[PDB]
């Protein structure tokens, strides 16, 4: 379906226009970046055995993903203020996020997101394990503090949530329990969640993930495999639009649901205030 819609789009501007015709209006963007040690090995097949956070004169998968999403959503962003967070490094493990800037100051535009990313990356100690509960809970706090403005949280990651050793007997890890609880609670807020997968994966358990989440107020989650789409036999510009559409197509019906449920523009009243740690840098 995504390939069929994207086949006629050679410009990201065309994707933006399609999102608008589907009903998207003013939208803020929140970015969360996976800084786990796993990034050092998950480019074994897809990134010539370099770390996925490797910096050079050409953008790595994190930079590429941020650029495409940033460009596509920019026209909907009425303040251009993008709060950005890291998680999975030694300062946060699976418990916290850190803000890109001290005191949690927001980035001004996706270009500053990219620039600040490049500044921070070499100074980080990569760690683990992998949970998305802290980043989703941080996004919840931002949405609530904004008085219910619509936000899209984009998480870019190179692995699934850490599993239990006894997963074969149906057991969940604490990372899974807390991440899934967070996705459920998030649907009390006007928030869309997009998980962008970069690198080798594996990702095979993500095609069923959203369908297995417990009862929610609305379907608020979408997975997209960046690396798989960008590896297809398709010209570069149309691969980029296929990625943008696959990532964001679910967003306008989610937005309309926040309006139907009357979540837009109001406060929930039951959102813990998560405090992001400072960037562990110069």
């Amino acid at each position: 379906r995504y390939s069929k819609i994207s086949d006629n789009y050679s410009s990201l501007l065309q994707v933006s226009e399609a999102l608008g015709r589907a009903g998207l209006e003013s939208s803020n963007l929140i970015v969360g970046i996976d800084f786990t040690k796993s990034n050092e090995w998950t480019g074994a097949k897809s990134f010539n055995r370099k770390s996925l956070h490797h910096l050079s004169n050409t953008p790595n998968p994190y930079e590429q993903a941020i650029t495409i999403i940033g460009r596509t959503l920019a026209a909907f962003d009425e303040d251009n203020l993008i709060p950005c967070y890291g998680f999975g490094d030694a300062s946060t493990h699976d418990q916290d996020v850190f803000s890109f800037y001290p005191e949690g100051r927001f980035c001004n535009g996706f270009e500053e997101v990219l620039a600040r990313y490049r500044e921070i990356v070499p100074q980080l100690k990569l760690a683990g394990p992998t949970s998305f509960a802290p980043i989703i809970e941080m996004a919840m706090t931002v949405v609530e503090q904004s008085s219910g403005q619509y936000h899209v949280l984009v998480i870019i990651a190179d692995g699934q949530v850490t599993r239990s050793v006894d997963t074969e007997h149906g057991r969940l890890s604490p990372q899974e329990q807390k991440t899934v609880d967070a996705i459920v609670k998030a649907s009390t807020l006007p928030l869309s969640i997009v998980l962008v997968g970069v690198g080798d994966g594996p990702w095979d358990m993500m095609q069923e993930f959203d369908d297995n989440i417990p009862a929610r107020a609305f379907d608020n989650f979408q997975f997209v495999n960046f690396t798989e789409i960008m590896s297809k036999n398709k010209d570069q510009s149309r691969k980029e639009t296929e990625f943008a559409l696959s990532a964001l197509m679910a967003i306008p019906p989610q937005y309309k649901a926040t309006i139907e449920l009357n979540l837009l523009g109001v406060r929930n009243g039951n959102i813990p205030q998560r405090i992001p740690l400072p960037p562990p840098v110069q």
